[PDB]
């Protein structure tokens, strides 16, 4: 399934997000046109999987901001689940404040469009997508639920696509 | 496109390959069951682009072998084209001797099944795939042509999957 293809416009969408300041907002993918985007899905809120991945990405938000790349996280949980999890401090098992928006895909349409829905669980796989400043998909990464992604590898990829966009290697 | 899905058997195939020793052989994907496989595609033999990425995976072949993992490369070029490229010295643009088999996908079915075929060019994207020792597909990576992959990242992933197969997910006590 999915319309997500390398070299073609990433699937657009409008969805509820908890913004870093804790406020609900309607977020459109096409609103980030003019900057690279790291769009990564996680399965569920709370502790279905370890929250070290989502945290590592929030803490590197500034490494991505420095090279003009926005980072956005998404799951099928409600925007109300996201906020309850953010408003639970880290010292009591919660996420605490985040430096990236969390997107809600309760209709499962975004997961479906990006080819990352695990159909039997109704849950996204650990998908990560790199989208360029014109809205084109440059990179697809999907992992089975037990293994997390690498901030440092994602950073290598974004700088390498940015670099080759303005040069052309040898 | 494709039948490659996380949690399903990696799509099987039989194809001509140039083995490390220089001999042609009919290589079948399901023959690698009992071990992990890193299966990666590159676009084309003999480009002007340096084959750094392909050489780097060749030289890490041993590192993968030690942890119970085989590394296989593929493009839509013929095995005759692969052989010509290995027998071209690195100094004059060639590949030199290789420590991993180069699979030939002249029918483009493998590329199609793994969903990495760039239609307008008729070549593969830089897709890379991690298949477990039961032939189940664990990880999908697809880069646009300008950006290569990382041996080190591929090692982290292979080891990470092997570890979770035995122990389950790494999580700190409490719920991180
Ligand atoms: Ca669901
Ligand atoms: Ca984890
Ligand atoms: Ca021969
Ligand atoms: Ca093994
Ligand atoms: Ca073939």
């Amino acid at each position: 399934a999915g319309n997500a293809q390398i070299g073609k416009l990433a699937p657009d969408f409008t969805a509820k997000a908890v913004m870093p300041d804790g406020q609900f907002k309607d977020l459109k993918m096409s609103d980030y046109r003019g900057k690279y985007v790291v769009f990564f899905f996680y399965p569920l809120d709370f502790t279905f999987v370890c929250p070290t991945e989502i945290i590592a990405f929030s803490d590197a938000a500034d490494d991505f901001k420095k090279i003009g790349c926005e980072v956005i996280a998404a799951s099928v949980d409600s925007h109300f689940s996201h906020l309850a999890w953010i408003n639970t401090p880290r010292k009591q098992g919660g996420l605490g404040t985040m430096k990236i928006p969390l997107v809600s895909d309760t209709r499962r349409t975004i997961s479906t469009d990006y080819g990352v829905l695990k159909e039997d669980d109704g849950i996204a796989y650990r998908g990560l997508f790199i989208i360029d400043d014109k809205g084109i998909l440059r990179q697809i990464t999907i992992n089975d639920l037990p293994v997390g992604r690498s901030v440092e590898e994602t950073l290598r990829l974004v700088q390498a696509f940015q670099f080759t966009d303005k040069h052309g290697e040898v």
